[PDB]
């Protein structure tokens, strides 16, 4: 599956993930986001895929956490990232996004993120948002993509470079970079190596197993 459905759950002290259904190519699919506790507030990791979800997701953190979300950070320029940023701005969440994201989601007509997170242009870089960091592997699904770890709960957030386990053949890959998507999954695993719990873009998470099973799916295209 039903469309506009919107929910979290809770993957380790002050970690949840918010899970969201709407509607691609004509399909309803789900789609994964991230929630980490920030002292006194939240810090929420992509939209809930669309402006109606995303209100959704803000009265459902009041439900199940009640915490404000006074900060966000979009993973890439894709409407299932950012669509929503204008409901999270209004409603007085600052929203970022790396300046790649900011630009791309402009020529896509995409709801745009305030403010430039600089310090992620170079494959490898690595920044600290809060209680997450932020890491750019290189292109894999986009060019701009993003993944997060929280360091204190070893929590891996691929994002839509990383696939579920179900999946047995490439998806989108419109605004892909498939050269290079295994080296910038081998970033991943080299950088997290400890990561105990880790969620793909659209549906299961799972282990560390996800990042080379997303390897071989996108091997096994080319
Ligand atoms: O990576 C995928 O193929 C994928 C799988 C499930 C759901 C979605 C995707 C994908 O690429 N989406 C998307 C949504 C809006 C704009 C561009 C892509 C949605
Ligand atoms: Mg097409
Ligand atoms: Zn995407
Ligand atoms: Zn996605």
């Amino acid at each position: 599956i039903p469309v506009g459905e919107v929910r979290l759950y809770q993957i380790a002290d002050g970690v949840w993930s918010h899970i969201a259904t709407q509607s691609f190519d004509g399909a309803v699919y789900p789609s994964n986001g991230l929630i980490v506790r920030d002292g006194d507030e939240l810090l929420l990791i992509d939209t809930a895929w669309g402006a109606k979800n995303t209100a959704a997701l803000l009265a459902e953190i009041e439900k199940q956490i009640g915490l404000p979300v006074t900060r966000a950070v979009s993973t890439h320029f894709h409407d299932d990232r950012v669509g929503g940023v204008d409901v999270l701005r209004a409603a007085g969440v600052a929203t970022y996004a790396s300046p790649s994201t900011r630009r791309l989601a402009e020529v896509e007509g995409n709801e745009i993120p305030t403010h430039s997170l600089e310090g992620l242009s170079s494959s490898g870089d690595a920044v600290r948002f809060g209680p997450v960091e932020l890491f750019y592997p290189g292109a894999a699904h986009s060019t701009d993509n993003l993944v997060v770890y929280v360091p204190s709960a070893s929590v891996l957030y691929g994002g839509c470079a990383i696939y579920e386990l179900s999946r047995t053949s490439a998806g989108n890959v419109a605004d892909a970079d498939l050269a290079e998507w295994p080296t910038s999954i081998e970033r991943i695993q080299q950088h997290y190596p400890e990561a105990q719990f880790v969620i793909p873009g659209h549906g299961l998470p799972g282990g560390l197993d996800l990042l080379k099973h997303t390897t071989n799916v996108v091997k096994a295209h080319t």
